[PDB]
């Protein structure tokens, strides 16, 4: 280990959004033992987005999420090597979202490459009207599958105009290298937007995230 | 009152599976404030169930849910009217159920009627070959809408062979009259087959379950 | 044989939609062979229905589509016996309904009995709202699984304020004696409100469907 | 008129399935008014798939489909400028796909650039054991629907070992310029794989596509 008490990491995103490209990159930093990470972000093109923000906040670590000593740490047992990640977004009006990423380690450095493609969303909704405002704070449930490390979870955007705007998510980690795997688990998770310039050509996030076993257990 | 600390409940259920007619019907009790309840199922017709009787366990009872006092307990607010509550259970092999029920309070006693319909399993699936062992504990995601209340869950069966067999639930309970709706909210539950017969004519189960906020909050 | 050119058929169904409870009778013939029924409905109980009756309109005779002599006609061979069906709706805006019929042969006609179940429909959307306006023609797209028949169809709604409202149908024919099965076909169906008084409690339909292979084999 | 009886076009697509990157490039000609093209490819990075080539395969041209006279063309119509293409094809068993693209006109000849992201592939199913063997003629479903075309299909892969292997697919096509729309109709397709080296590192596939109403009509 390889993982310290303190990792910062560099990010990049290839994007598509009912056919607008665009173009990401940011830098992070956290405290992987403590379930803890900030990132910054700047659109290098297509900006300023022309839809919602928050869509795209989800794509930006779960090697930082604190895991008890009883609870296999696959992600973070994965490294020097690193893991990929992918995941389908299904939201409640028909958008539609799948993400594949890459993460590995560079002179002490996470390197994140992520590939993100939405379709579907109309044209009046949340996302392509930008009415949302932030998510909530979610549970994913995760379970072992085909070899790999698989989580669900229900999510959701809040409304300016109240009321919320319904999202799941389906992930599927997967070493680079034979890893040991955890049984049934959760993994808790709040992701908030800190600061961000008008038009969002510029984000900062913070999030907090930790693993844990099913509380009546 | 009409709910007190201590409350029982009759439960008739008919139901079809893979065109399998049945009618079950049972007796329960629990401690509505404390978030635990049991109930003992006998299958009247249709005797000796062609499927697992995991899927239709989780149909036998959310009054009894332990709120916490900054959360208004909707159902129990309902009484006593009462509430019906629907659900859909989209199983990974394709199958899926509908269900829709109606929570009534008689003579001291909680009334529940359902009514349930299940198709598109595969015959030579966990369900129909009763391969399912019981489900993992879970986490529901709560939050109201269209003037009731909804929630979600990712769940699973726990395969007899080793390995889960996946099912989301999404559920919808509404009032027989106007009370107060809680915000975003969560429930964790926990039921366990506490005795059997041998071909499932004869149940009882025990639940327990309560409301919370997300932990990071 | 015992699928006369000319035959009648009674049905009757109980269902449930958004909680509201309601029964159904009915009477209809057609000619098996030509691919064409008609049936008259009275709605006998929870009448005056609160909801678009056009989502039950498709639930009221699959013996009597006209199949060309080299695709296997399933279900016709089925009789005298017969056989069940079962299906899922899954409509865009979240209505889910599950649906299961037997279908028999008494008196030298058909006995039809379906039991339906219809659950989170937005109260201020089309189906609660009563805006719908007929079905579109439509395509089934069929396949033998499982030992049984299986279709899906791609529906829509036509809506008052124009636009459609879209419906995704799976449907599962189950024959309660071994019968051919045919390979991969199409069904194509239209079915029309031919008369129905202020409320829908009396209604007339008409529907036309027949078999065949794609167009360009 | 712009679009001539014959034309030829170039396509290229970079992709990603269950995390494995590649890249392909081709050629193709057809008949647009006429609904006949074909196209043959080269993996140019990623070298030997480890999935089936089929689902690649209809990501490789509408502008060629045949409509009658009185179905206006919106992909046709929208040249010289183009139009962009949008789909999620969801496949029986979990793995999902989007896909995102871009059609031009440059200098009599069609330019397609295609994104491609597939998750969620069971490592031991058809797709990435390469199990599937050509797809099955189809039929889309098609209607106008915010300023945009939709369409979508439940599609079928034929297996190995025989039987089907399900796939639905749902289209959005969008015009660069606001072009006429059609109103509810259908596109009949069949596309087959005429050549192909044993990795599946050159193909050449053909492909008949017609729009029309539908039959009934």
């Amino acid at each position: 280990n390889v993982i310290k008490e303190f990792m910062r990491f560099k990010v990049r995103m290839e994007g598509t959004v009912n056919g607008h490209e665009f173009e990401i990159e940011g830098e992070g930093e956290g405290r992987p033992y403590e379930g803890h990470n900030t990132v910054k972000l700047k659109v290098t093109k297509g900006g300023p987005l022309p839809f919602a923000w928050d869509i795209l906040s989800p794509q930006f670590s779960k090697v930082y999420v604190k895991h008890p000593a009883d609870i296999p740490d696959y992600k973070k047992l994965s490294f020097p090597e690193g893991f990929k990640w992918e995941r389908v977004m299904n939201f409640e009006d028909g958008g539609v979202v799948t993400v594949t990423q890459d993460s590995s380690l560079q002179d002490g450095c996470f390197i994140y490459k992520v590939k993100f493609i939405g379709v579907n969303f109309p044209s009046d909704g949340p996302v392509m009207q930008k009415k949302t405002m932030g998510w909530e704070a979610s549970t994913e449930r995760l379970y072992p599958r085909d070899g790999v490390l698989k989580g669900e979870i229900h999510k959701a955007l809040k409304l300016k105009d109240g009321g919320h705007y319904l999202v799941e998510f389906k992930s599927i980690y997967m070493a680079k290298k034979p890893v040991q795997l955890p049984g049934y688990y959760y993994v808790d998770s709040k992701l908030d937007i800190t600061s961000h310039n008008e038009d969002y050509t510029i984000v900062e996030q913070y999030e907090r995230t930790e693993g844990r076993h099913h509380l009546f257990l």
